[PDB]
């Protein structure tokens, strides 16, 4: 009954909005509310995929603390399988405090030593791999210790067991290059790069050229997210552009990529053709940019399906 | 077995240091650590009084959330009785985010709707008052709903059971004046105002003057904390100054007042005379200003007693 296993760091965000740009001008900021929220690509994806109707399991490692507890409770409420989401007293669950000014300005205070940086291949339980159909690596480069060699092993274990392999990416944190992951990429079935970051990573400027760098490493299908323009897909010699949902005015696109990937994976598991998977992903992502927060918009599934009847 | 009942708001803190004065512009601050800490006058006192060898119970109300559970974990660990520390599903446990600059500056982002603001007389269980000897109101004015009328009621209940009533203070949050709590003050045996804040509240400049406004309301003993100068004590005409522990460098005075009151209360329960109660309070407070954090310095009684020999 398990369709997806998502691997990545589960973390907690604490948004502080809105604060003055000259924060120390005053002594205190009595906000309307201060509360934790689950964040991180892995959490967002497992959460959205689950709401879309596909049973998911999250593999990660958090601390034995209040933030870790909040994550587990979130997963229990979303019906995310948490058997492989272990707690460790030796670490602190990463907590990202995001400050925002009553004008738009943003900044983030993070824990350079949080659980996000501690995640490694040891937190991956291969025995469970035969229980799901698809593996989603919620962000290559996100957790540095999960480098090329680790991913190659993770993906190698996934491929025995015949799983479909999906992966998103973020900008490298430790100067890594495409070189560092080219071998790991040869095992990937669907890669979901972000245009700007993919451009910076490959050093190429056009969608075709950027996509070719990944395909040359062995990736089967490349799905580049182009924000307002939807997405660009390339497999073998075939390319296809799929326009974003029309008319939408984005509040904020935080987590838009995660929602996109989730919608795509859902369509994939349901056997839709490549264009249909792209439209479902664009529709899911579109709904999420209309609300503040990564997982606010996509509350269920009906919402996405309704937007689909109105894609134009 | 139960020696003290402390009443106040139990909260959690997330200290962020060090951040830029010009916090925005950057996008990131990878700190060495971001972790929760229990905080609040009531929690700090219950904690230190417990480490000093006296059993304490904390009366409060927090949210039935992750933060709340964290406070309950801290209490159990410190052997603080949490029978009267209720969890409420409808409220969010207050979380204070503290920002500190590399060179001094401090600001706090708070939750104007937090549990701290919700505390009221209904959260006080008068039935247990017969189980303890001393009542400690961890800060008049801290929780607005506990105004002069409520305190009068609480203190009347405490006095009918012959408890010793101690009270600490903070600066009024909603423009309350000394007249708003003068009737309540007539039930207090020991009041611990901070010098600067007492000056603002009473409108006086002299310790003798300040102490006098409180004595006028019926307070038995006034113990004004004067930082590096130790403390000033005054009773019906009788006045006394007690020098602080000399030679104390002083790293930070966060929670120094809570430590002072805890040491004073411990000495009172041990039957010490007024002067040595002050010495013990000054000694406990001294140890706390040497370490960063409110309850970091005073880990055990022996640490204070050692410092006590050579108080000079
Ligand atoms: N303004 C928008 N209108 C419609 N869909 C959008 C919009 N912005 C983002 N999306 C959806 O989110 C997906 C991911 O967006 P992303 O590439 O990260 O955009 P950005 O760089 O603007 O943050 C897109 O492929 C699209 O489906
Ligand atoms: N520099 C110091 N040296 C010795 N004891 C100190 C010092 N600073 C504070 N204390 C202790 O803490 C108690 C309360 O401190 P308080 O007056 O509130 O300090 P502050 O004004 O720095 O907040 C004092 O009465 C004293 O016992
Ligand atoms: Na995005
Ligand atoms: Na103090």
């Amino acid at each position: 009954n398990l369709d997806v296993i998502c691997i990545g760091a589960a973390i907690v965000d604490i948004p502080l909005q809105p604060v003055s740009k000259n924060i120390f001008d005053v002594d205190s900021y009595p906000l309307e509310r201060i509360a934790m929220t689950t964040g991180g690509d892995a959490i967002n994806e497992a959460t959205i995929i689950s709401r879309l109707g596909h049973r998911t399991a999250l593999m990660s490692r958090i601390g034995k603390d209040a933030a870790g507890q909040f994550i587990l409770d979130h997963c229990r409420k979303e019906n995310i399988d948490i058997q492989s989401l272990k707690q460790d007293v030796s670490i602190d669950t990463s907590i990202n405090v995001g400050l925002v000014t009553e004008d738009g300005e943003r900044t983030f205070v993070t824990n350079r030593n949080g659980s996000l940086w501690k995640l490694n291949i040891d937190d991956v339980d291969f025995a469970r791999f035969s229980q799901a159909k698809l593996l989603s690596l919620a962000s290559i480069f996100n957790s540095p210790l999960l480098d090329g060699k680790a991913l190659t092993e993770i993906f190698t274990q996934a491929k025995a067991r015949q799983m479909i392999i999906c992966a998103d990416m973020i900008k490298p944190r430790l100067n890594e290059t495409l070189d560092d992951i080219c071998e790991a990429l040869s095992y990937v079935d669907y890669l979901f790069p972000n245009f700007a970051e993919a451009k910076l990573l490959t050093g190429k400027e056009t969608l075709d050229e950027i996509a070719d760098c990944f395909l040359a490493c062995g990736v089967k299908t490349v799905v580049i997210k182009t924000g307002k323009d939807g997405c660009f897909i390339k497999r073998g010699d075939m390319t296809m552009k799929v326009p974003a949902v029309a008319g939408i005015t984005a509040i904020d696109t935080i987590g838009a990529g995660d929602n996109f990937a989730s919608g795509f994976i859902a369509a994939l598991l349901e056997g839709k053709n490549l264009r249909e998977c792209a439209r479902f992903a664009n529709a899911t992502a579109a709904i999420s940019v209309l609300s503040v927060g990564a997982t606010t918009g996509v509350k269920n599934r009906k919402l996405v399906e309704q937007l689909l009847e109105e894609y134009e």
